[PDB]
C-alpha cells in the first residue's frame, strides 16, 4: 500500500504534538495494551510482575521502555514509507528473540489509536485517524513480510 503526502502529513501532525511528551505518551499507550490485552504482559520477563495500573504507573523502567518504543515508531513514521532500513533489526529481535505475533502489534496499534484519539481530539478527527490506521497497517504488513524471510512469520 501507499499513503498519500496528504495522509502522511495528518499523521507527522499529530506526531508532532506526541513529541511534546513522549513518556507521558509512551506510558499510556503501553498501560492501555496491558489492561485491553493482559495476555501481552507475559511477552515481557521485565514487567510481568506488575499486577495494577498503580504499579505500572509507578514503574521507571516501564517508562523508560515506552519511550524506547515511541522513539522507534516515530523515527520509522517519519521516514514516510521508506523505513526497510529501521524495520530489519526491529523484526529481527521481535520474531526470533522476544517471539512477538502480529496480533499482538494489531493490538498496540489499537492502544496508539485510542491514546491518541483521547489526548488530542482537536488533531485526531475522523481523516487524521484514518491517515494514522493507514501507516500502522503499512507498518504491520511491512514488518508480517520480514517475518515470513526470517522464518517465524508469527
Ligand atoms: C509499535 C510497535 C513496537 C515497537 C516500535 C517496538 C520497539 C521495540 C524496541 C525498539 C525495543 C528494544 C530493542 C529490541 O529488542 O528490538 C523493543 C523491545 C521489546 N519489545 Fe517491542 N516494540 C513494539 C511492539 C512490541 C509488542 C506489541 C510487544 C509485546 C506484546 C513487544 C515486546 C518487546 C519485548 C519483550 C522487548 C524486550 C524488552 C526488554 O526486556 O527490555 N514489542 N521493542
Amino acid at each position: 500500500m501507499v499513503l498519500s503526502e496528504g495522509e502522511w502529513q495528518l499523521v507527522l501532525h499529530v506526531w508532532a504534538k506526541v513529541e511534546a511528551d513522549v513518556a507521558g505518551h509512551g506510558q499510556d499507550i503501553l498501560i492501555r495494551l496491558f489492561k485491553s490485552h493482559p495476555e501481552t504482559l507475559e511477552k515481557f520477563d521485565r514487567f510481568k510482575h506488575l499486577k495494577t495500573e498503580a504499579e505500572m504507573k509507578a514503574s521507571e523502567d516501564l517508562k523508560k521502555h515506552g519511550v524506547t518504543v515511541l522513539t522507534a515508531l516515530g523515527a520509522i513514521l517519519k521516514k514516510k514509507g521508506h523505513h526497510e532500513a529501521e524495520l530489519k533489526p526491529l523484526a529481527q529481535s521481535h520474531a526470533t528473540k522476544h517471539k512477538i505475533p502480529i496480533k499482538y502489534l494489531e493490538f498496540i496499534s489499537e492502544a496508539i489509536i485510542h491514546v491518541l484519539h483521547s489526548r488530542h481530539p482537536g488533531n485526531f478527527g475522523a481523516d487524521a485517524q484514518g491517515a494514522m490506521n493507514k501507516a500502522l497497517e503499512l507498518f504491520r504488513k511491512d514488518i508480517a513480510a520480514k517475518y515470513k524471510e526470517l522464518g517465524y512469520q508469527g
